[PDB]
């Protein structure tokens, strides 16, 4: 209802899904705080036609989870990983005809970054059915594109609100375990409060330099917000962009957090 | 008002702006074809403190205008370009304190070219004020991320409306003259159609890959939209961007323009 929410992953016919993250969790600071080197995002972008190599989808994700996924802990990675394979409904035997995996993942300390090289000298290139490679790629940095929205919402268990105003800023990350370190864990700390002196200031430092003055009578009206961070990896390739489809957005439902059912 | 709407940030308090732009002129892609020198997008990002200088801000308009806006014509380039000076308004001649340009432009035509690069050679680096100088810069590149609002207003003459839906997506360009070419072009030829056999098909490019099928009912119980196109420069320095104040976005007003008075 509040806070982080999750955007539906792509539909798609007579395909096995498997999901996993734990980007849901609050970003830890003490945790972080044991990370003392800056390590780029891992993005993996991978994809292959399986027609005709007689596996079944099962087989597909089990030894993807086993090489990949797995080896990929809630406890040393923030991460969310999917991975989809798509059958043939119409053969007897309902093959497998293609699979794909789409998941960017940081080391969340020091520790981790030791396991994690060891781990990518292991599989990183691995052979994956004869047809393609585990290929697990720095991402050279992030862009955040960040719109805000505010206004009024009346019923909080529907989509639709009446939108008063909308913003865009735009910031560049060396990874995203820097985009939870200082903007996620922002949002959390400052984003979901109704004291002045900290959503204005919140507002001026990722919004727009003076848009605490420009939204304190905006949030005294609305009484729901949402922030997309829309987060644009940054390749080594000169016009290599990564978006997952893997999205979050924050919403904030005021009407039910503060006495008198607004933003302020 | 529909069509490409100018988005500024709201102006400060005591200041002084001057905005020039031949961006609301829709492409025409006969004229664009007769180019055949790729050249980057040009940048100006500069700003300084004026204080105590004894300058007025109609002096540092004035003299931006000659060394710049003067010599960047709307018949060899497509420009957008904000100029902006702060005042000290308890001065009794309240002097400019501060000042920024802000402009990206790019030549229309191979002549174009020769006239700017020839204006590179006489004005870059050009002392503004003895405070800084005229910096013209080569964008490498262009992350488009454009988001898209659909919804119901009830007054076209105010800002508030119910927001239905909004989504994202993201295009690498190399400058903002293929950006023009490519993207705004078809939005004038698609997205400002009822045809469901133009409109429907341009959500399916630039939406999402079947955005025209979701997009159906909610285009039938809509009559009003939006697209953000924001333009983040990817400057030439690792992690270094540029996003100009200067926004536009594109309001559809269906309930103005098609006989059903929405956007189906």
């Amino acid at each position: 209802t509040d806070g982080l929410i999750f955007s539906p992953l792509p539909q798609n016919k007579n395909t096995v899904v498997r999901h996993y993250s734990n980007e849901q969790e609050m970003p830890n600071l003490s945790q972080m705080a044991q990370r003392t080197i800056d390590f780029p995002t891992q993005i993996v972008r991978v994809s292959g036609n399986l027609t005709g190599l007689e596996l079944s989808c099962d087989d597909v994700e089990n030894e993807i989870d086993q090489v990949f996924s797995k080896k990929i802990s809630p406890n040393l990675f923030t991460y969310n990983t999917y991975v989809s394979c798509g059958y043939d409904v119409n053969d007897p035997e309902q093959h497998a005809i293609n699979f794909s995996i789409q998941s960017y993942f940081d080391p969340l300390t020091d520790n981790a970054v030791d396991y994690l090289k060891s781990y990518l000298k292991e599989y990183n290139g691995y052979n994956l059915f004869n047809t393609t490679t585990l290929q697990i790629e720095n991402a050279k940095g992030i862009i955040v594109s960040m719109n805000l929205n505010a206004g009024l919402k009346s019923n909080p268990d529907k989509t639709p609100f009446t939108l008063y105003r909308q913003d865009r800023n735009n910031f560049y990350f060396k990874s995203n375990f820097d985009v939870r370190k200082e903007l996620i864990s922002d949002i959390y700390q400052r984003f979901y409060s109704n004291d002045p002196d900290m959503i204005l200031p919140f507002f001026d430092k990722w919004i727009f330099s003076y848009a605490g003055s420009v939204y304190y009578s905006i949030l005294m009206a609305s009484n729901y917000l949402e922030l997309q961070p829309e987060r644009i990896f940054v390749m080594e390739n000169e016009g290599d962009i990564f978006v997952s489809d893997l999205r979050y957005y924050f919403a904030n439902l005021c009407m039910k957090r503060n006495p008198n059912k607004h933003c302020l």
